[PDB]
Order: structure tokens, then sequence, then C-alpha cells
């Protein structure tokens, strides 16, 4: 075929009931995630090609960056609850990987403040139980697929993108292939 199991995607030996339709995992500590987000805009280009009526879920994970990793997963939860993903994603990546000015929960918070979320509102979210279950969700969804690496994408809890099996010599081309694969898997 043109899309074959084991080359552009892999199948899960243990499918995941009631999973989000399109589920992406990343970490602000992950160098390819930085690439996927800042250079390739994968998440964005996928969305531009998905059929109507399909939602994208993106979750942060804990297994990179130790203590600050978890902080970042809680901060990402705050981003999702406040709906400010678009406003912190870029400075969070650059703060962890480019300028390296994020060294503590407090530095993470500065980014939200500089992105215009108010302190009171951030601290309130940070400490809220809505955020606690949002952290819970992120952890559970990674748990359901025994996630050991990022970046990672999963479609309807059954298929996993395999970027290793796509030509990277052109970046525009890698992205479209990736997105088109997600679209094919979506319709499967």
């Amino acid at each position: 075929a043109q899309y074959e199991d084991g080359k552009q995607y892999t199948t899960l030996e243990k499918p995941v009931a009631g999973a989000p339709q399109v589920l992406e995992f990343f970490s602000f500590f992950c160098p390819h995630c930085y690439q996927f987000e800042e250079v390739l805009h994968i998440s964005d280009n996928v969305k531009k090609k998905l059929p109507e009526g399909v939602k994208m879920t993106k979750y942060h994970v804990n297994f990179m960056g130790g203590d600050l990793g978890k902080d970042l997963t809680q901060a990402w939860a705050v981003a999702m609850a406040l709906g400010v993903e678009d406003k912190v994603t870029v400075p969070l990546f650059e703060g962890v990987q480019k300028t390296q000015t994020i060294r503590s929960a407090s530095d993470i918070r500065d980014v939200f403040i500089n992105a215009g979320i108010k302190g009171e509102e951030y601290d309130a979210a940070w400490n809220s139980f809505v955020v606690k279950s949002l952290v819970a969700q992120q952890e559970k969804a990674a748990a359901d697929v025994q996630l050991r690496g990022v970046p990672a994408m999963f479609v309807n809890g059954k298929y996993q993108l395999n970027p290793q099996g796509m030509d990277t010599s052109n970046m525009d081309v890698f992205v479209q292939q990736y997105a088109d694969t997600v679209k094919y898997l979506s319709e499967k």
C-alpha cells in the first residue's frame, strides 16, 4: 500500500478506548518538540487538514526535566484552563531551551505574567483543583499508551505516528506528509 503499518505509523497492540481523536504529547525540555512547534508548526498544519468535527488535544509530560518537568505539566494545565496555550507556548520553549531563563516554578510564572495573565489569576489557576484534574488527565493519557518518548502523536487511541519513516530533506514536505498521514489515519 502507500500507507503501511510500521512505516508512517505503528499500531497499538493495546488500543485505548475512548481516547481523544487526535492526541499529541510534548515537553518543553524536548529538542524535537521545539522543532515540531517552532520550526515545523506540526500541530498547526495537522489541524489545517483534519476533517470537520475533530478535536486536537495536546498534553505535556513529566518524564523530562525532573522537578521542573512536573511544574511545566502543571503550568501547561494552567494554560489549558485559562485557554492561553497560544500565548505561552513560544516563550516557554525559548525560556527552557533558547535563553535558559526558566529554572524554577517562579520563572515559569514570569512568562505568564509577561504574556499578560494576571498574577492573582495565575496563582488561583495554579492552585485550583480544576487544574489538578487537568494534570491528572495529562498523566492518565500518557499512562494509557506507555509513553516513553516525545514528540508523539496518537490517533483514536489506536495509531501512532512514525516520523522516522518520512523524508526529512525538505521541511515543508515532511510536515505535509505528517499531516496527510494523520488525515489518513483519522479516516481509517
